């Protein structure tokens, strides 16, 4: 038989920008994120190198941490 | 001035499959995503045709759903 299977993948993803502030450069990875929520692909880049591409049913982000750097 | 931000993506993703029952299906799931979980980079499909690559620190996956297709 055929089975649909809808699956949650729990990412963290790394950012590093410029600004004068933390509260700016949570504004920009913001305007980043925002302008993905309705992506329709996503791919991997798998540790042995190839991609794989999936169908994007629902995208949901939140900033964890913003940290200056040295 | 240069800041480090992590961000929560949390994905919705679809796999369809032919298997004899739905436990089997899950089981081709999981050894797909499995497959996902030292991807070094996660990259986005914007429906204007350009890609937004992101470094991926970490990954975790559950199957939400399983349902037989007609």
């Amino acid at each position: 038989a055929g089975y649909l299977n809808n699956i949650a993948l729990n990412l963290e993803i790394v950012l590093k920008n410029k600004a004068d502030s933390p509260e700016v450069s949570e504004t920009l990875v913001t305007r980043i994120c925002e302008n993905l929520l309705l992506s329709k692909e996503v791919s991997f880049l798998k540790a042995d190198g190839s991609v794989e591409n999936f169908k994007l049913s629902d995208m949901e982000y939140e900033i964890t941490n913003t940290e200056e750097l040295p």
